[PDB]
């Protein structure tokens, strides 16, 4: 009699089961955890309110925490995001899980409450294993006793940690957290090459649209931007890459792309007559990667080509400004997570028109809501983080510490290099890669320890 | 009458004038700080003792520094890198210089001792720049008293920084360094874009082989092994990569390499039985982008294909295991910097035999040594660092400094990001890519300046 | 629907009508070479009279094509040439608007036959057809062997695809082809376009919808390295994969190893002696992707899936699924269904498996057409080029009236042809400028100088592109 | 005593034998039909007029035509393509060769006279080996009684092709001719792949400038411009294609590159406001691939971005107005076949200039003008091709046919696709690779025989 979850369609348990059995031959760094740590159950105590994507992958990572002895509510980051079968094999295995595809804001809302109450009370709580900040923000603002008890905030995505650092640098953040992107098995490979594969996946289920010889505009090229531009020129788009921070923009320039501004010599004066409308009005697709705000504004929206294609692979909805566009332009449903934007007024469309645009998820995250973001091996990196995230920091035990040993605890950290290195070898053994073993005298000849780390810190890869 | 340098042949002079002339019109980051900083004359006094590769873009940095005030003295870090007619033109503008291609070990040790003596005694030099440690180490054991009156070294490549940073752990530096290398200007432009440029060229010269639909083989996958890797790939080679860092070997695998071990489960006991005979037996082409020694060693040179290309992009001429074969097996030239390595012994060889092997500039640095190395587009960004680093240095002048003071000072860094995004928005402006400047709502949003830095120092790009 | 009291169709769900509508209004933006067609004929009604039975995957494109011909004036009897390939909001769209469909996506091989036949009959007798739109020859074999009566009527068939190609000019050899033919497939705006680019678009894509696997850095097999193989490697070696490709032509072998594939066979030295011991077990143990691409048979054999790696995925994007030898899977092995046109195959036996068996293949669709089978199959901007083909074929074959000829003069006409270089040039045209392509004119000075007209023809009919 | 030859310096002539000896080893097919051939001696009796490049490649194929019993007296087809030490190496082996590199044009013509005349007179030549069709022409034209006792032509190249063409619809052709060009391991492989490896490696020996980031301009999508437009690509090009065929443009958008005009609306006037000056403007490199007259003209050499590279891999030097820039503009050697072409007027430059242009190899084939032609792997095919067509047309003896026989074997013709795909699989085995053998099942589902040919004679690869 097991009913504490909200998932779209029970029924759909079994076959998010089958894809779990499949997932997990995908995953041998956290399949590598689960059998190395379910007898010690380093996790036997651990209470984590979860907030992340709740796809098969997702279901994967929360098996390996409840396998090494966690407890978990569970609600997904995106509105979009969730995979039905996926949510519903989390159910039926018992877990409270709070997460559909297709949710309101107000439902979105309410299943993160769903996870933080338990029978209309604060759950025993001890740990938070996070994907943007939302829950992060939600409990610093509205359930401070919570986070008393609380041992630390595991954070998946750039655009979480960037809220985790104002909150230290502000003195609001009230538990120490784990930096899980910026692992080089989480930032380098999920950020990057999940991306590469999951945006013209995306682009395809959503439009079905030729690709090679038509014309993309990438804004950012930091990880995201990277692998999204990547994932555009590898099927022959003619890619542009707009970017603000030059080192960037000199890394695309090297990598072929040529460097493009949307706005007249760069400058964002917020005035139509700022938009390269030349430029603008030959672009047949543009992807916004950079975690910023209005990067696609409304002046480059009535720029841009006819029917060209406007997705958000980076954060929340508001890289593209659909504000403006909900605001001015009628929204015609194609299918779901695919809309024509109607540049010819708010009120009718004709059903023939030609001046629309098409928008993907709504300017909402387009991997994961138009196809089923990264896949499994990729995953597999970051989620293998985020299970040693939870250990160190439940290990830890910061709630139970004095004020003073508090004090020097409370941070923002990464994961030591030496587990980025064991996290990468198990990706590595699951290509088949064969890793060489340094001899003693080439070992002291570059300064390393034969087992590593093999990099200072300061190595960039 | 201009007498105090050495150059294969002066008459080369005007040849090598013409092509300063154009290489500066590729190298906009140089030119902009000759432009910048020749007023007001930041290197006057400035006495540079230099060791790096007497090429055309080297020639560029001379002339840089010498415009902004240097006298300099300079010298070759290779004995195949030079251009003769750099050297010429160099020389021909009343530079001392002592380089050429084709150094003998003895006149590569003359060259470097006529940049440090002048008239049989010490130069009164008060800056070094270097490109892999050998000069810093000749004036740390042979001239300690020249160092009193040094007030920097500025470090070029990745093994260079590595001796540096070891003469800093024993407390055996003497002066302050800049870590050059490790810009992001530098390190993911140079070392990676550079090679990726410069090895299949060197190749081609030397071999004029095809590479499409062949095997290669890349030991190593840093940034010179990522940009060797792809110099290959692009041509249609199938390259497969050895690593000993599994961070470094994910990124093979997601970036579409095979990655293997010349060794049996990638152990190396130093006998034959761990070779992996049946993988060397396939490969047309090794190239070693360590740094380490042996990593192509005499086992291995054993198994491999006949006919198969040897070469390496690192350092020395000990990533691949030459003593072994100047030993044992018989050398015939082909041309300059191609031998044919007759494996059927060391006395005579059959000029039809078909079991050689092909090594490239005897096993030195193969972009240098069969072409060009880098482009001056790429080495701009490096050498617009080194400019920096010696203005830095210099106007410092840790050598008048006080004990107490020196102490302090006395460190190897790396030039702050705001001038590093300096140096790239150069190199950006140089493709003609026009950089986006953030509004202030846009900078506030993600907690940078409008001016940057855009990054924080822990940001890997 | 649209006709008042229209039932004369089948398909999956009617209403799906509104959004197949939404997909076919888009698609038309996508396909200027067909809806120029359109435009320039519209007037005249060339298809005036045309009575077109149908069979071509009932697609959104697909959609397009039909009624680009009903807007040329055509009739048309519509079924899909495979039991995966139909979009249901396609064929919806196309019931609602009065056109008779009989396709739904996931066909019994009984319904597959079945609908075919409600093509051909209309209330219960012949309809009085007089032409053939073809994809692959099931619907020509089955007017030759069933209906030869219906044939006295119809002036042509236009077919599509390299296998229904090398079908026809088998019935030409035998002297059984009973009417004319274009081959489609041979305009260079088809194979050169459609086989090849559109296999690069569609492969990749359908792997992911089906398995979602990361493809760098894994190892694929493409057997085949003809249009479709050269489309396919690509798709795959761009993800990142490390692709060798098999072929038995050297030519096609010779233009891999360039691309920079390594050429292998699953047999030692090539030679498929039928045993075992003939199997390179080393390689196909390493292989985590298979896929056939040859139009031939038995490419990817019962020893070969015995040889696969655990776990490797198996699939097709030939035009029919005996190039994997299901029949073998099927009679040995378990096959568990994850989710439509996916099963895991468990090498385990015949009679039940474990759920957490870790020795099992995946096969898309079926070994049928994996593009169409498990995502959306070519694009339009691509199908663009091979429906403007399609309707070009069938005005030139309407409008020559074969039927309607003396027997002196169909012996004559009775022949497999492709459509002039001039017209693939003007479809090309169209396609160029849907990228937004500017073709540069030759002066007369040039023209001269490389022996053209300013207008084309640009290459001899013995150029190869 | 051997002095029938005219070299730049019989002294290469070691050097040259080396590089033969390694060429030979990535030449299987050829090298094969040497092993083949060698005892049946099937050209004893042919004495061959051949006129291409006299590169080391070019070596093997005279090599392999003497080994089979023929004679030659051999010339260049282009004043630059001819490396010296194979020429000196050819002479040495007491073959009749007249080339050198950087030949003047009325040098060019005596060498092709010096093949045609042995001591003054018309040697007995019974055979012609051409590429691009001057020394056919000069037959026709110059020594129609030399034709009468002539087999057949072999001839090379596209260009060449068209002009026999000419000549069989005119009633000029005298004698029957192989179009080599058109197999398959000759046109898709030499044409495309050849220009893939050495377009390249042209521009980077002649400039060494980085192409990364960099905007081309490739007029031409044949084979030529197919490999070229790679080439370039591959190294992280921004390539843009022209083309007047709207059927190679369709597979120049689906490759993945943007179609564009040197002219408005693709119309050449003849005017300067015809010139899209916004786009020549852009251009860093601009390549000709066309066998047309003028495909870079005046106009578009006035537009063209300062300090951009133009080049001609077509087969002469009228692709671009190269007799524009001789009447108006100063011409600068940088070094041989590398100008700055000086666009401030023809009497004078400033050392100094920014206007110029890069110009390579005055205009001619840049691929064998600034490096060495295609690679032996690749020549090996198209050299197969071309020996197997003597082999044909030399045991056909059409000099000794009647008239009425003679005027049924008056043709232009391919070799069969049985000979196409035996070249193919020599080619594969090369490699390593292993080509499948059919069933008789499978040969019979297909409709081929299990030993080919494999496609109908319609199929275009
Ligand atoms: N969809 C996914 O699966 C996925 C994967 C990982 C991260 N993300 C999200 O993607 C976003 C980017 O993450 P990242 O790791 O690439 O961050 P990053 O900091 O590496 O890169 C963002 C880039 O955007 C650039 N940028 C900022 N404002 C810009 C503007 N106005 N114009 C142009 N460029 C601009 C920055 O200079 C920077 O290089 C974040 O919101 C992150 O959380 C999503
Ligand atoms: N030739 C040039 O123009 C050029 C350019 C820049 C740097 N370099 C030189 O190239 C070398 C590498 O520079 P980098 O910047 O790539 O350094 P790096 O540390 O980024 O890369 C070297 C890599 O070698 C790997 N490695 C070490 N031992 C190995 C072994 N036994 N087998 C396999 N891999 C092994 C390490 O794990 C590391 O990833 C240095 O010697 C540097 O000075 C040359
Ligand atoms: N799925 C799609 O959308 C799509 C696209 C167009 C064509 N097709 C179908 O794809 C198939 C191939 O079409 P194509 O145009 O590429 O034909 P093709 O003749 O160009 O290529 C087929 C290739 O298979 C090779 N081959 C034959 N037997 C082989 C064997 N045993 N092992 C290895 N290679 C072998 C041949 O040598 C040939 O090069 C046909 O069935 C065609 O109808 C499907
Ligand atoms: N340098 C080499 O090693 C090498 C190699 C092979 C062939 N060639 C020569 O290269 C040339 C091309 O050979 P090919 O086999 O590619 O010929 P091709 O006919 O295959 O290609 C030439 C292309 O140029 C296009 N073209 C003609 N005029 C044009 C114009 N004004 N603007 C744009 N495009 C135009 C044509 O449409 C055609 O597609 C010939 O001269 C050939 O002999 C040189
Ligand atoms: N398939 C997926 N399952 C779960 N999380 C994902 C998936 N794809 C991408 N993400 C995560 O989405 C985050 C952005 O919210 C990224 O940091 C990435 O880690």
């Amino acid at each position: 009699g097991f009913t504490d979850y909200k998932v779209a369609d029970i029924t759909l348990a079994a076959w998010g089961r089958r894809e779990l059995i499949i997932a997990e031959s995908e995953m041998p760094a956290l399949m590598g955890l689960r059998r190395k740590y379910a007898g010690q159950q380093p996790l036997k105590g651990a209470k984590i309110l979860g907030c992340i994507h709740m796809t098969i992958n997702t279901g994967v990572l929360i098996e390996t925490l409840v396998a090494l002895g966690a407890e978990v509510r569970w609600s997904s980051c995106n509105i979009f995001s969730t995979q039905d079968q996926a949510a519903a094999a989390i159910a039926a295995a018992g877990i409270p899980v709070f997460a559909w595809k297709g949710e309101t804001e107000e439902e979105y809302e309410w299943c993160i409450e769903q996870t933080i109450l338990k029978d209309g009370q604060p759950w025993d709580a001890n740990m938070v294993l996070d994907d943007g900040g939302d829950l992060t923000e939600i409990l610093h603002k509205k359930y401070p006793q919570m986070l008393e008890r609380i041992h630390g905030i595991t954070e998946e995505t750039t655009t979480g940690v960037h809220r985790l650092l104002d909150m230290l640098k502000n003195g609001t953040l009230k538990v120490p957290a784990i930096n899980v992107n910026d692992s080089v098995t989480k930032s380098k490979n999920d950020n990057k090459y999940g991306c590469r594969h999951s945006l013209n996946d995306a682009i395809k289920r959503g439009t079905d649209h030729l690709l090679s010889g038509k014309q993309a505009l990438v804004i950012g090229y930091g990880d995201v931007g990277k692998g999204s531009s990547q994932s555009l020129r590898q099927e022959g788009m003619i890619v542009k890459v707009a970017e603000v921070d030059p080192i960037c923009a000199m890394q695309a320039c090297m990598d072929g792309f040529e460097v493009v501004s949307p706005y007249k010599n760069g400058i964002n004066d917020g005035t139509e007559a700022s938009i390269d409308a030349a430029l603008l009005g030959k672009i047949d697709l543009i992807v916004t990667t950079t975690g910023n705000v209005n990067v696609c504004d409304a002046n480059m929206l009535k720029a841009l080509k006819k029917r060209a294609v406007v997705c958000n692979i980076g954060h929340f909805d508001n890289e593209i400004d659909t504000a403006f566009m909900r605001k001015n332009w009628a929204w015609e449903e194609v299918k779901p997570q695919v809309h024509k934007i109607h540049r010819t007024g708010k009120d009718g469309f004709d059903a023939h028109n030609d001046d629309y645009l098409i928008l993907l998820a709504e300017g909402r995250l387009v991997n994961l809501g138009n196809a089923t973001g990264h896949p499994s091996r990729i995953m597999d990196g970051s989620f293998a983080n985020q299970v040693l995230a939870q250990i160190h920091l439940f290990e830890q035990k910061y709630a139970d510490l004095p004020a003073a040993e508090k004090a020097k605890r409370l941070s923002v950290e990464v994961l030591p290099k030496k587990l980025d290195e064991e996290v990468a070898l198990e990706m590595v053994k699951g290509f088949g890669g064969v890793v060489t073993q340094l001899t003693p005298k080439q070992a002291e000849y570059i300064g390393v320890s034969v087992e590593g780390p093999f990099k200072p810190d300061t190595y960039r890869y």
